[PDB]
């Protein structure tokens, strides 16, 4: 799955209510390497190719998301868990054209639970540059055009100890919308070099 021995990813939906419409949803593998995907995002340097150096690779993963654009209240929500009593950052960058255009930091607490611990990020409402983009998005034509347009569009998120700043989870995640008939769909590939 998306995780590594410290941390695992275990759900991640963006949705908009008034029940909700799901744009991409995981609920919980083949390799890309990454230099395939260095020119989406920034040389901040923080970005991909900086991050990947200083390593660990195993913690880097890409997600392709096929979307459903097919449907108030625009969020986005993140459970993590581990066997170890952190506090952790993440951080989410919205890319357009390579270029680094939202940044946006929580910190969420370990919450003790059935023997482990969770880390809920629950209903984080997204960012006015999204929900702006998606109405427009959603004006397209034809789906095909909405696709040019996402090739464009990415996003990375990192996670990380709070406490002592190592890096936890790097996910690159890029984007295509799904026909009208097939529901979204994701598909989690490591990323290696």
């Amino acid at each position: 799955g998306l995780g590594t021995a410290r941390l695992q990813l275990v759900e991640f939906s963006a949705f908009v209510e008034p029940q909700r419409h799901l744009f991409v949803h995981i609920s919980q593998l083949e390799s890309v390497d990454v230099r395939q995907i260095y020119d989406k995002f920034p040389e901040k340097k923080g970005g991909l190719r900086e991050l990947y150096d200083r390593g660990p690779p195993h913690a880097f993963f890409l997600v392709k998301f096929w979307a459903d654009l097919n449907w108030g209240f625009y969020g986005v929500s993140s459970q993590y868990e581990s066997l170890e009593h952190m506090t952790l950052t993440c951080s989410s960058k919205v890319c357009s054209f390579g270029k680094q255009v939202v940044e946006k930091v929580e910190t969420e607490r370990a919450q003790l639970e059935d023997g482990r611990f969770v880390y809920r990020l629950l209903r984080s409402p997204m960012c006015e540059y999204l929900v702006n983009f998606l109405h427009k998005l959603r004006q397209l034509p034809e789906r095909y055009m909405m696709n040019s347009v996402l090739e464009n569009f990415t996003i990375l998120q990192v996670v990380t100890n709070r406490d002592t700043q190592e890096l936890l989870l790097c996910t690159a995640y890029v984007f295509e919308v799904s026909t009208s008939e097939r529901g979204a769909q994701h598909h989690i590939y490591r990323l290696v070099r």
